[PDB]
């Protein structure tokens, strides 16, 4: 694997379309300019093997029917299923159901510490993992843990790590977190500030998702107030689509004309089915490598980057060589 | 037989249902709101076929697996986005074209003489079967009709017909008018909500998880318990229900009418308790 | 009396044609009248700026030294309902508005007209006693329950509540927050004046050119489609002659406006024959 | 003087003067400017060109006064009636007039304000900024708000004249008034963002602006303590009474009014700003005077985190206190 990997990026980046290659020198471009704002869903806690909502919809159903659901269990009973129980066994069982697997000491996937290498302003997150936020103060980046409409007003630093959803640092209870139908119904009316903070990070940050599939509810919610806002009002949010099938083209079109821009991970590398790992993997280190430049072969590309590193200081008589280090980042 | 033996075997909570649902046929103040089953118990052709044909012709493949619940709106809006609207309108021409003969069931619900019948349909069964029996209706499918009516028996049809040329404007069977349906249709919508508040509903053809069923639950939830009524709801599934889902749907407004428990039905055989559950209503009298 | 013969001649098209279709409605019984303050006044009725100057005497301690602003008729009962109390908020309600007084001609002659439903924003019982005294069994919806137990088909739609309950500062809306929170508190009242409205011809009359209520109801008549509703009739009663530039606005929001200072020649405060005068040009066609 | 003025202040405008400066002190002070801030000097108000309204179009000029609602109803009524070209060339005579700044902006801008939102369509604050040398990106349409060059926002929520005198880029008639989340859904959302995560002073408006009242209503959907009651700084030439003060007070504002400080008279809105300005700025240099209760506590304020470690060296004690 030592060099294993760095050649099938090389090979990987080299024949890669101009679509994927803007992108990813958008996505370094933001980065490096303090501006890049990431979304990690569902997707990204599964890899550290995170207990799963259809795991928890499965037993509530087995608690509740008295037997698991039978066939197919995605008919929107992900947000049923679970209410019934809320309407039914009361709150008690609820907790119990909830701190029974949610109580649990994971370590945290290497996904999450190159999402962190990226240098984010602003993480806003959805997953219920209490292990995201702990890969970010393992290194030396502090963020502003925002879960609740009261730690909004209360947080100190410029940065935020935003629970829109909630999280379970409050205690297991079943209040604090948008689980049943009803919470997905009132989402706007039980937490107005969290989706205010939401809309204004997502209109003044480069967006990129992460960990979500095309589909997804909150893809859905997200998308149909970007076509609400304005026509050339928003910059394009940018889609880590990581499902094994490639996708169809029609999808990519349909989808990049509703105001999105899809990178695929199925595309530019030929992997297995079940690999999602490597998948997210490959996508995460072409943006690391092209942001420390290990992509660059030919001299254009060595005398662009020397330009564009320079060029601001050739308005300047002269400059001394002690801090020229700290022009090309030590 | 076992249909003059079910009136003592029927639960103290259906019994009244029943009483109730004639009291308010006998006062004039009761509506059906009918869906896609009642049709398609008369072979006219279901959505998910249309979303088959749409599949096929947009992506090259046969329905893809298992469907998700918004796949069933999402495939027509990517045909729409880039097909076009000249090939929908004619997928919807060819395969909507055919005039199925009316269902007994049709029959029975103009029988029973609603004041009202609110359709989610897209097909012109009731209106035949109006036509049929000479019991002269309103037809009410676009906002044009709200403001000229004959008389005061509204065919409520909320999603639209055929009527007006085989286009995919005056349906509503997309995912954007779907969520610009209030905005789209802000007097039926008015209209529909009205007749649901003042009269008493008896639903039929549709199953505990529609989309209409939800969306009228969330409208209902933010009444005052006092003032509205519980709207009855007649289940078709071929399946015993179950305890919790009943308590569920019965603290959400609607009156579940349980249609497996009352007669020993097959599983592939919609109309035979469809015809049971309405003859027992109608036996009442 | 002896003198609307000339004034059928020198009235333009533009009333005759209005005044033909009220008379078509009528006899068609499609026609509802939006009435409130106004033809209360008439009655020396206890308007509601003597209301809100007691208000701002319990309050403030002096009497208003000027001209009440625009707000401050619905933001000075609130500050006495956050600075006083509730029973104190009710206090002048009951001492106040709980005044015996007769009916005048223009509210008999209203139910002469034979309208299919009234509509009033008032919190009188004149209309009531006027109905009571004619013999039209007229369901009156005040309250959210009475929705559910609408007796008669014909709708004496109160929107803004009643004191029949008891003079309480719940059942009527006065306060601000009351306005603001009145869909959410009110549903089913709203969506039935809105049928009623769609469904219906609606004549307002006894309003002044521009309040609360009409520009909601404008409001909510725009988000419609171009050619979804009727265009309602305004009968303004200003001792001023109504502008054209104004009048042309108006129209283009949707509304037909006859006035009776052009109509008419009256003084200063003589509503009385400049109610009359339209009304008669109106019931005698 | 003015030391013994700050004196003669009540408890919740000694507290309340203190919170100021420290969130100014913080970067956490988010000033709120509205109309009378830009009128104090020179610039023209909207009650004449609602005059100039009703004589182009009702004739006669206005009799009487005009109520709160035709303040919008008689420019939607001439934009209707007699077109766009009419109202964009009598906007272009009116606003063109430029005028000097006032000192109240430079008091303003001397308090570092995070960010300054404004409904104010004249540039006044923005020159201030320019001519001061402090740096604000102006996001006043919705396409600034993607394009912001950093991150101090002067906002201008109804708009602006900057790209032209028309009448698309300002809200000033009832439809764009009504429709104004439908139109500017971006800046709404920022403005609602800034007040909820930030700290909020309005200045220049009088309770009977449609602004405070459309905040204020906002506020009653925020749960309780998930948002801060923004602070006011009223400069009516008349006492609060007591009453409104409790009234708005209930709902989420601290109000501050310059007529219980200073007695000015009723024409003296500059000395009434003023005195609230100085008051405030003057506060910023120096807390109140101390008593053994206080010095203690000021102290401990100061060294109790110090407390944590072990051991602190005793040069740069001066830093702890800022020299």
């Amino acid at each position: 694997e030592s060099k294993r990997y760095g050649e099938k990026l090389k090979e990987v980046f080299l024949m890669l379309d101009n679509n994927v290659v803007e992108c990813i020198k958008e996505i370094t471009e933001s980065s490096r300019n303090g501006k890049l704002v990431f979304f990690v869903g569902a997707g990204v806690s599964t890899l550290s093997d995170y207990p799963q909502w259809w795991r928890l919809v499965d037993k509530y159903h087995e608690e509740l029917y008295g037997s698991p659901k039978k066939g197919n269990y995605s008919s929107d009973e992900y947000l049923r299923i679970p209410q019934i129980f809320y309407n039914v066994k009361g709150e008690m069982a609820f907790d119990g159901i909830l701190k029974d697997f949610f109580q649990v000491d994971k370590p945290t996937n290497p996904i999450h510490d190159k999402i962190l290498a990226m240098n984010p302003a602003h993480v806003i997150t959805t997953n219920y993992d209490n292990l995201i936020d702990t890969a970010c103060w393992k290194r030396g980046k502090y963020f502003s843990v925002i879960s609740a409409e009261e730690d909004v007003a209360n947080a100190t630093s410029s940065r935020y790590l935003l629970k829109v959803h909630g999280d379970f640092r409050k205690g297991f209870k079943g209040e604090n977190v948008v689980l049943k139908e009803d919470d997905y119904l009132n989402y706007d009316q039980n937490y107005p500030l969290i989706s205010n903070l939401m809309k204004t990070i997502i209109a003044t940050h480069t967006i990129v998702f992460i960990g979500y599939g095309l589909g997804d509810y909150n893809i859905n919610m997200l998308l149909n107030w970007v076509r609400k806002l304005q026509k050339d009002s928003f910059h394009k949010p940018f889609f880590i689509r990581t499902d094994p099938s490639p996708i169809e083209n029609e999808t990519l079109i349909y989808y990049e004309n509703k105001g999105l821009r899809i990178i695929d991970a199925a595309s530019l590398i030929d992997s297995n089915e079940y690999d999602y790992l490597e998948r997210y993997s490959a996508v995460m280190d072409l943006l690391i490598e092209s942001q420390e430049n290990k992509f660059i072969t030919k001299d254009d590309e060595v005398i662009d980057y020397i330009y564009g590193k320079i060029s601001p200081l050739f308005a300047l008589q002269y400059i001394r060589k002690i801090d020229l280090k700290h022009v090309f980042e030590y």
